[PDB]
DNA sequence: TCCACGTCAG
DNA sequence: CTGACGTGGA
């Protein structure tokens, strides 16, 4: 599974299915909103928000999406591994994030990303909660919204 | 929501995920095993999740739904429909699962169903499922 | 084995 | 709102 853009899908590309980023390569998980991998520290590779959880899309290049786990079953704690650990370890790999938008004909490849930062909220319970900070790499075409 | 042959599909047609069944047409629930429609069945799917009979026959034994195959199981739904085209003598479509994860194996009607008191003592319905004679074959 | 920003139709 | 022969990857 590749880091970067990937052959054959350009932004602004749309599909109906989650099953369809799958077999373009585009986003690999079926459910999950992140995807990673080994490089042997994660690092991450995309991820989609689609209104599952309250993230951050300001029809600017800046974004802010919510970490995953924790019920935001019973309220826990968020906790930095697997795709919140990868996408905090692309703080530092400076590396490219393909960032899909579901749509109110269900999804838009929005282009790269990278992340920023990220940080940490004791939410209206008293359980963490993970945001990361990503910014579109500037010079991509554009979409509307 | 069509009975009958779906056009553009034929038998022997292969398929990898159950949301091309429902786009095609085909089948429209994306997990449940039985589609119907205003009760009469209109495809199902055999795929392994249950303990239906396929003898490489023209004849199927087809598991009802629920009860967790733990309670009953219940006419109604889908178990319904099936049993409801024994009487209407509509075809139905039947795709299979197999071991490029699905296959369109083409048209049967239901002759019969009855029921089996299971090895906890809660029920299960069978439908006996008959394969129209003189379609294409489907090797196996 | 188990979780996850599923997905459809009653 | 929730049940249903789901999928993929850790
Ligand atoms: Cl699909």
């Amino acid at each position: 599974q590749i880091i970067g853009t990937v052959p054959g899908v350009e932004v602004g590309d749309e599909f109906q299915y989650r099953m369809e980023l799958n077999l373009l390569g585009i986003h690999r998980p079926s459910q999950s909103g992140i995807d990673y991998m080994k490089d042997g520290e994660l690092v991450a590779t995309s991820i989609v928000s689609s209104g599952g959880y309250n993230d951050v899309l300001d029809n600017s290049d800046v974004l802010i999406y919510t970490g995953q786990g924790g019920n935001v079953e019973p309220p826990k704690d968020q906790q930095l591994v697997t795709g919140n650990l990868a996408l905090k370890n692309s703080i530092n790999k400076k590396n490219p994030v393909r960032v899909i938008r579901g749509i109110k004909k269900n999804y838009v490849y929005d282009g790269l990303y990278l992340v920023e930062e990220y940080w940490e909220e004791t939410g209206s319970h008293g359980k963490l909660v993970f945001k990361f900070k990503l910014r579109r790499i500037p010079g991509q075409p554009e979409l509307p919204w």
